[PDB]
């Protein structure tokens, strides 16, 4: 009832249906892992399908508070208030949930998207303006028997699935592995190795965290911090080597393309992040493929492993290879193979373990 209720467009993230006031007003609402408020378009900003008109909703409340949100990309203003919510294709509930009606913003709304809002479902702490306004996912938990969980199961080429309050066993292959949320604010984690093609890039493990190391289905790259993107490149570039490509390439400057229906998958290595698990001293690893990390644009290719300045950041190249298990009643993240990753005959994406690591917590980064 739930599976395939997410839909979405290469880059431009995936988006579940939601009914927001009394009578209830359909919007696609883009399903954010990185971000804890629920903020809506309100206004007919001209690349809207829809937005929410509070005036229509008897059960609309004004909490005569405004929300002005700058980000590095861009900016969205909006206005506070409570309405209630419910997901059709979701649990058969309805909530009294805080929503930001977005009035102003730059850069913030996509021109031929079909999103119109943007749900954040990660804690109260990077709530805006402060951690007072309650997240949906917490409203949800306090007004209903909804299980504190969620799963995702994000289908590149789009679709997907969004479990909210439990996990569908048909959706992944083998096991699930657990890996403990270090702070409840993003879904913070920790990654203990990196290899590529099975070579340890051999960082002081506290660089793959440098500042932090996220899960965000906000994020369409797998961001790494600047130090270790360009190990990761470098050992790229050498298993790949019997194809070149400029720079630029490797930059996400420019693209990278090929005949249709040749692509040199096999030229281009596997790369594995160990992250801690539960119990100490032992790790499991993710594997993804050149499938996850090599994004079409519509056979043209873009690279879609970039540089970052604010820590790892886990995104949909990530989570396409994985059944992602959001448990917050149990303060860990579940990874497990996806039953719909994009894969070849040859190789596929792999959750292993357990391994064996030592100092696992000198590797989260902590202010001096
Ligand atoms: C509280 O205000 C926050 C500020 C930051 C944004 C969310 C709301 C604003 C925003 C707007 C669009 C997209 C997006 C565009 N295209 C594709 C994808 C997949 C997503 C992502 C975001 C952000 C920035 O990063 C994350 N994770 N969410």
């Amino acid at each position: 009832e739930m599976v395939d209720n997410l839909r979405g467009k290469s880059g431009q993230g995936y988006y579940v249906e939601m009914t927001v006031g009394s009578p209830p007003q359909t919007l696609n609402i883009l399903v954010d892992t990185g971000s804890s408020n629920f903020a809506v378009g309100a206004a007919p900003h001209p690349f809207l399908h829809r937005y929410y008109q509070r005036q229509l909703s008897s059960t609309y409340r004004d909490l005569r508070k405004g929300v002005y949100v700058p980000y590095t990309q861009g900016k969205w203003e909006g206005e506070l208030g409570t309405d209630l919510v419910s997901i059709p294709h979701g649990p058969n509930v309805t909530v009294r949930a805080n929503i930001a009606a977005i009035t102003e913003s730059d850069k913030f709304f996509i021109n031929g998207s079909n999103w119109e809002g943007i749900l954040g479902l990660a804690y109260a702490e990077i709530a805006r303006p402060d951690d007072s306004l309650e997240p949906f996912f917490d409203s949800l938990v306090k007004q209903t028997h909804v299980p504190n969980l969620f799963s995702l199961q994000l289908c590149g080429a789009v679709g997907g699935s969004m479990i909210i309050g439990g996990i569908d066993h048909s959706l992944y292959t083998g096991s699930l592995w657990y890996t403990p949320i270090r702070r409840e604010w993003y879904y913070e984690v920790i990654i203990v190795r990196v290899e590529i093609n099975g070579q340890d890039l051999k960082m002081d493990c506290k660089e793959y965290n440098y500042d932090k190391s996220i899960v965000d289905s906000g994020t369409t790259n797998l961001r790494l911090p600047k130090k270790v993107f360009e190990a990761a490149v470098k050992s790229i570039k050498a298993a790949s080597s019997t194809e070149k490509f400029p720079d630029g390439f490797w930059l996400g400057e420019q693209l990278v393309c090929w005949q249709a229906g040749t692509t040199p998958w096999n030229i281009f290595p596997v790369i594995s992040l160990y992250l801690m698990g539960e119990v100490t001293n032992q790790s499991f690893r993710i594997t993804i493929l050149p499938q996850q990390y090599l994004r079409p644009v519509e056979d043209c290719y873009k690279f879609a492993i970039s540089q970052s300045s604010t820590g790892t950041v886990m995104g949909a190249v990530i989570m396409e290879g994985f059944y992602v298990v959001f448990d917050r009643a149990r303060k860990r993240i579940g990874f497990a193979v996806s039953a719909c990753h994009v894969h070849d005959e040859f190789r596929t994406a792999a959750v292993e373990g357990p391994f064996v690591t030592l100092d696992m917590e000198d590797c989260g980064y902590n202010i001096p």
